[PDB]
């Protein structure tokens, strides 16, 4: 199942939002350009780097209209005792999706079953729920914020513009 | 169906005990008392008191050959933080197991499949294995642990004097 | 795969309370707080310690509307024929329910299946039939009716004051 | 469901490479690093600034070490004519793998049902074969090339580093 | 599928005999003549006539080489309270087989599974474990002690004279 | 999984009663006590002491009200000349159903599948079409007849007087 | 299938034979010419005239070196009465085989299901097992026994004498 | 099991009869006796004086009001060219069905399936569809014409006069 | 099973005839006779001598009433560069069918499992959608086209006198 | 799936062929080239045609070393008495297959089902068994020999000639 230029599938999880905790739905995601930034676990060396560097990013991202979640599938708690004590995690504006069943990773095609946690993928998710670029990545190679910036703007360009001459 | 007087499963999970990390199987409960200590997830507000409860019974515990394994399905990660994070957690001088692929969870039938998180739950189990006593309780209930340590001692009294 | 927080299966089963037989279902718990109290067998040395225990605790119970069922796989014949000869079954105002086919010992997950009889175990059960606190135990240990008045009294606490813990 | 961190699966297909026909295995990819990069069709158009883009990085992976398969489900026979025709396939010096069964494609999990083509995936591998990195796009958005090498000198490093990991 | 002719299948049961408790299993009922003696539950009004009758021709029936089985779902511990409770239970020499798994009850094809109980049934076992006789009755018909003494007489003449 | 206290099943064999031929079928037992008596078959040595005792007692059957019906595997036809050649069978007045296919003595289950032969057993019928006693022995053993009564009017008795022996 | 040019199956039946019981099997015919001729039932009115015209010519069988077996789902101990009472049955020197189990009759594919009962079948069966002629009639009709014997004739002729035919 | 006291199964198959092809189904068996003869293959040695007899007697066969239908594994063309050249086959008037597909044969479990051909069997039909007399020989083994007509007039006789 | 005498199953490829792409489908070749052209790949030294001997013959068959339908398993992008780069491919005014999928070709039992490539076979099919005449050969043995004329020829003749 | 480039399946069957029965195997095609002519019937029309233009250029296929095998779902006894009936027929000197179990005719994938009859198509068969032309026709359509010779020969050239193709 390649699940390029595929519609989501519906979900319901409890997250963590700027202080406050806030359930997130497939309803949510409707009409808007989102960001299913998967990563293995909270407490970890590699992923503050990669969070805080879309955190850099989101003053950018939130501008061209595109919301960003990031998911584990450490609860929800967790999630507000690592924004405090982290950092780089502290200014995440964010939404921390917390996935402890494992059902949104399942549906992206993204758990390690032997280890119980996410792999590290980037899904760009269009207004319409179609999945337009994936970018998976192994426990040790990090992802760059700056190029899922060219891939979402080039995404955006597209759907505006299909088929566009050379 | 009943796991009372069955045989613990086999198990392989990282956990975190006196600032340090380690790998613990079921070769390190045999031969000794173990209490294996459900409970559905960190940073929550009724756990540290039951765990808390057990840290301040530990020293009896350990007189009577007793070890002490918390279990939850949060990564072993995420119980480095908390014991440095909480209070009462910081007291906690025995083993914090994590389990993010649930299998020991589901091993002693104690998962929430809807949450992802383990129900609060007490197994007292033998030097042989077998689970001698178990206490399950819903997520408003509190679990007392002079009446763990009653269960224990019922429990090693039988073994070392059966039929009386 | 844990019967904590789902609703009891219905059943049929002969009991004996206080002199006399009678049919007990699913439908005469509703609306009220229970206590199935499983047991291995008739004539045997723990069980009425056990028994009588709850048996003086039972007027405590009926105070705070707790019907108490105590089940084993024996017939109501026999717990007719044990209250009669033992004194500390004597004093059991309770529900003795014979459950020869093993159907309600199977509904709680709580045969002996090499055996042919039940566990020493409890199962509290509220107005809903949502089962609140359970209590399994091997052979020698025995139960503190204690410990099962604050378990009952706690799942009411609960219950009564909704977003609250003990 | 994920093929991160998983070994590759045999295949045996022919491909074209620097003006002659040469078959390509998976005993080929072993002891080394290899791109898989996977596309829709030739005698398309945005198609070869993509290939020519990792034409362009080819020196620069050669030099570390890497194998660059470009693959689609048409024959090795019309990838030596879409070289001859078009001036940015020209430069491409690595093996143009043809796929007609689309074995190799749906090795990868990397194949469109109904339209018979490849998606625009690329698979980094390394040398005991285990895919260190994937990157997936829609039939209008580009891959950069730059990226690609970035990925693969990570991969490289947290490979020679055990223990070390980076960020 | 009758059981009529076919061998007995094997079982591990308790039992309460003579003021103790023993294991009975297949092996103890080689070699000899058995007697499988059903009956739905202890406490019950109409079981002590069935089973006092046995009783009461039990020495005879030892005489013959012939050993009696009561059985029931009931536990082995119940078998002994009904024993010290009851007279016409007291005078019972023989085992009473405990089967609360319904085991030994459902290789003879007895249980009734709405009621969790054997049905009124006794079957006769020679030596090599074939079943040469079956009596089922209704609950509310007992079993003539004296016809069963007849039916082993009989089965133990025609097994040692061929033909 | 027995057949003491379960419904008979539907059945269409032909019988020989007094000298002429006859169909019996469940119909014809419904709401009347009924003795299916089976046994292996005609011109056999194992001599009709059986068959002659139940015909001994048939006219206090026929009191009670019972009906007595002797299956054998063997055809109707061959119970017409059986009763004709033998002593013992001449004083049968009750039915001797034929059963050749092996339908009634499959329905319950008491054939001898590698002989052909149905088993020597006794199943009382009460006016429901329920099986209250069975009674199964083997080749050698014998069945009596006063025992039979013995236990049609006890299962007579707890109809008649229900909740109590 | 088709029986014909196809080899018996094994059999075990008991058998009636001038006065005496014995056990006829399928090695009983082997190196022989056999008949195995079905009828419905015992004491009936058509099949005496069917056997009693096969008993005529069983001198000019033993001459050709041809066994007779009259098959039936009435028992071997039926046969024998029948052979005492009646006229037409006491002249067969020949085997009569019980068939209460149907193994035999549905060996040849000859049975009445709905009747339990053999249907008026002849079957001719060589030395080596094969059934070289089959001939079956309804309950009414009548089987002639001189057309049998030019059936055993014409069979014995291309046996002995392969390539011509009648 | 058996075919005799059964009902035959439906057809539709091509034949030919006095220089014309015609279809024949189970419509044309309908109220009338009939005789389905079936043999191996045409061009054959033995055929010929089997399909000769019932040839002869088929004069008699249509008096009594039967109709008779020779069967083969071979087309309703080679049964055509059949009754041209041999003069054994040329005085055939009956109706000669082809069976290519072994679809009839098989009806009446008749088919020799390793060598594909139909077995010599002669199947004697009454007005209802209903099979009352079967004959079958092997392939060295001649059939009887005047044997068929015997049997014939007994299903005949018993058919119009019971008891 | 043989597909001669049998309808055509439905189908849904591009294709690409004089310049432009186009879709076609079964509809298409409703009430009218039809010639699936089956070859194993473009760029290939055998192809390109079959397929300009039926476009020397086009001019006839249109006369005819029959519409060519050369299918492969490369894509309508392929055909139009092999279109322009070869001289015999070039005259070719017929449709050219795509088939990435393989799903014409098997329906129609013409694939290569194992190399993935249709098999040399010409299928003749009558309004009707029922296939009149079918050719199969090797790699190396190739396809003449004043055979196929005569085929067509014969199953016209045959259909309009039955 | 198709027939073409694989191996026939094994049978035995009975032939008329020169006034004489024989039996035919797979056995017996083996080492040399093989023609399977399949027809519906014999005593037919437009059958006669076919064979007849077969037989004339017969004494030619046996000088390339191909060997006839004319096969109908009638009997060998059916094939000797067309073949003295018939005047286009006598003159067949090649193997007359008969099929009447319909064995021969499956294997070949070429059975009528409803009618019980061979379809018209051409079976060339290599000396290794494998199939290198197949041409199939309607009941209607005639099939020319002199365009088998074409293929056979064709088939012939590529087999002792590796690496050249025919046009």
């Amino acid at each position: 199942m390649s699940l390029i230029n595929t519609k989501i599938k519906p979900f319901k999880n409890q997250a963590f939002k700027n202080g406050e905790f806030i359930e997130i739905t497939e309803k949510d995601t409707e009409g808007r350009w989102s960001v299913f930034f998967f990563y293995p676990a909270d407490f970890t060396f590699v992923c503050p780097t990669e969070l805080g560097d879309v955190a850099d990013h989101y003053e950018e991202l939130q501008k061209l209209g595109v919301d960003v979640y990031a998911v584990s599938t450490d609860t929800h708690f967790t999630h507000k005792a690592w924004h405090s004590s982290s950092e780089t995690i502290a200014k995440i504006k964010y939404a921390m999706i917390g996935d402890p069943t494992g059902a949104l990773t399942r549906n992206f095609d993204n758990m390690r079953e032997d280890e119980g946690l996410a792999d590290r993928a980037t899904f760009v998710v269009d207004p319409q729920g179609i999945i337009q670029a994936i970018e998976v990545t192994a426990e040790g190679i990090g992802r760059d914020a700056s190029d899922l910036l060219r891939k979402i703007k080039a995404a955006q360009y597209v759907a505006s513009h299909p088929g566009e001459v050379c």
